[PDB]
């Protein structure tokens, strides 16, 4: 049965990680990782999550299944982070959640949903987006069309380009948005571009789909929702993946969410009950331990405060390092302009090198950064900072 | 788009649990339940589990993603569990072991992995079995066939009519086998009929798939394997699709894995790159908590050793509950033979009760087993044998 079975395509991220353990140099410098890293090169367990572990370990005296969609006051916490306490999305239940295992796995659910239960045959993505996107889409027989997005002279959103692009798309076909810290510019819809996309998608018939893997890095967690809750007030329907990976620092316990948005409450039960039969029918029902931990920590005053504390000293640091980085390249010498650096958001930016420039970064100066020349800011330290610069100066 | 979704079938599970919960009668009675429980009639998270999220609670300083085939050890282990120590397919690293949130997931992980990667059209279930399967398999666009199991005259496995059934199966179609515990009918081949299967698997040209969701509940870890053993034996391609949710009363943390066993090590290894690439596509990587925790037991010879006699509790407790049911059934008046109780395997047995006896069983007596009449054993204590037993008796 297997012996003719072809090899997966290799995997470059996993990929560049080997060749950078490998390397033998000082002072290598892995600019290619996914997480956030704190000022001493570390991806610690936050405070606030060890207070939670420390208080289910104590307390809890089952592990009897979830529910299909997970703890409840889980999928409440995650609406009011996305829609805003208050909203009238929730006052009107017209909003259901399903705990899932992290963003993909949001994504995932949400595209089988689809898969069977609409004429959805096409997701719309960016160009460049996330490279696991199109993979999980067409998983669940999904065909992705690009939309053209980052303007390469400007290192700006091309949102000229972008609305030419997304006018090939079909009424009922899905798009989907990045809602803040796009993966892998950094690059961001303005508050007025998004609601001129919130409108533009009313008229052309398109189901929003906004992955929202990196609320709390841009601006801060209202912030950067703004662009979500233009596009809830202006549809009756559409589809959230969130995940908890990046903000709560809970990566590997599998923490996210798919929400449903429907016109009515009558109609978002009914549509999320093969939402929750696609879920039965993929891994029955979700990881308890980590969205344990958000649910403890969103409904508590006390460790919400610290959380939100240590969230923003992410967001904060990430800022440091990107006006440390241009800083630190330019005015000793270089290119036209690393401005734009400054202005982009959460821990990716297009560098604008080439991928020959990251070849020869890897090879000559132990320097690691993805083939597209996505570097991530939270490997940039104080410490790092001017070796690396070096390094980029040398191939420019 | 969301408009015109037919809701979901009803789930008779959530379902049967929801009309238990509303019920105001004492005593009333749930065996309609899936887990385990012990003589308090609860679900308790077992000690060697506590000392190991303990152990993890002290230990972990970071969050950061595991391979998407999870942790290292948790495949070792695993196998180990699976094939025995020193097991040639492990020597010869004929198998690969994926980490998936629980059996479920990882049934899907197969299923995905074949319908993407294979020829395999058709997935060949008892009748009956686990209600999910059939979901599952055709979620990943698999037709599931069934075939003849269950001898409702004996109460005893139909070995005829299963081989009978199962010479419609073409060469190239899975054949799905429960490993132990068979569910719902606690009914498993005899290691003679696992041989004479395996045989016959081999010259039918069927992959075997295995669903082994309760080893060590039937009589021991290494006595529940042999089956799967006794194929290991004679094929050179087969796939497990374990749970350590029963096992290890991890239920919640979703806790399994997807084995792939093929030829030899090139051959395993290259397929085993599509099934990495199936679970990237699906929920990216696994959920940390209850794996490590399953890791972290079995690789320390005290917490290993503790777990093992929590699990042999389970066994003997459920054994003790089929004999006190059989016992008390007699002295309450049945007049006929329930011994077979006594040769079935686990938490489930068919009690012999139709449709019409259940369903007066739940409105009368309030005892509620599901429809088939299937009974969980573990949901039966010394305590409500009694009332248990009398209500039966009652609607024969
Ligand atoms: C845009 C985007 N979508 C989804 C994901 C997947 O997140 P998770 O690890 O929670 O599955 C990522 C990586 N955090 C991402 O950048
Ligand atoms: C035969 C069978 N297969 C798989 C499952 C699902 O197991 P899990 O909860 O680990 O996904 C069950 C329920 N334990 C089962 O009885």
């Amino acid at each position: 049965m297997f012996e003719n079975i072809t090899a997966a395509p290799a995997d470059p991220i996993l990929g560049l990680a080997d060749l950078f353990r490998a390397d033998e140099r000082p002072g290598k410098i892995n600019l290619g990782i996914g997480v956030y890293k704190d000022e001493t090169g570390k991806t610690p367990v936050l405070t606030s999550v060890k207070k939670a572990e420390q208080y289910l370990l104590e307390n809890e005296t089952t592990k009897n299944y979830l529910g299909i969609d997970g703890i409840p006051e889980f999928g409440r916490c995650t609406q009011e982070l996305l829609f805003g306490k208050g909203s009238a999305l929730i006052n009107d239940k017209r909003a259901r959640t399903a705990q899932t295992p992290g963003g993909t796995g949001a994504l995932r659910v949400a595209a089988d949903f689809l898969a069977k239960n609409t004429s959805v045959k096409r997701v719309w993505v960016s160009n460049p987006s996330w490279p696991n996107h199109k993979s999980v889409f067409n998983s669940a027989g999904l065909e992705v069309r690009e939309y053209a997005y980052y303007d390469a002279e400007n290192h700006t959103l091309d949102f000229d380009a972008l609305i030419n692009s997304l006018n090939e798309a079909q009424a009922g076909d899905v798009v989907l948005f990045h809602g803040c810290c796009h993966n892998p510019t950094g690059i961001d819809p303005t508050l007025e571009q998004w609601q001129t996309l919130a409108q533009l998608s009313v008229e052309k018939g398109w189901l929003p789909l906004f992955d929202f893997a990196y609320q709390g890095f841009a601006r801060g967690l209202e912030e950067d929702a703004e662009g979500l809750r233009a596009f809830a007030a202006m549809h009756k329907e559409l589809i959230v993946a969130s995940s908890y990976s990046k903000n709560f620092g809970l990566y590997n316990e599998r923490v996210g969410a798919c929400t449903l948005v429907a016109a009515d409450s009558e109609t978002v039960d009914r549509a999320f009950s093969q939402m929750k039969a696609a879920i039965r029918a993929n891994y029955s029902n979700p990881p308890a331990h980590g969205a344990s931990v958000v649910a403890t920590i969103l409904s508590n005053d006390a460790l919400r405060a610290i959380w939100e504390q240590e969230l923003t000293d992410m967001r904060q640091r990430i800022q440091r390092m990107r006006q440390l980085f241009v800083n630190t390249l330019q005015e000793k010498g270089a290119n036209r302009d690393f401005s734009f650096i400054i202005k982009q958001n959460g821990m990716f930016s297009f560098s604008g090198l080439t991928k020959e420039q990251v070849l020869r970064l890897r090879e000559e100066f132990g320097v690691y950064a993805v083939a597209s020349g996505r570097v991530n800011v939270a490997g940039m330290t104080p410490d790092n900072m001017a070796p690396l610069c070096e390094a980029i100066v040398a191939v420019l």
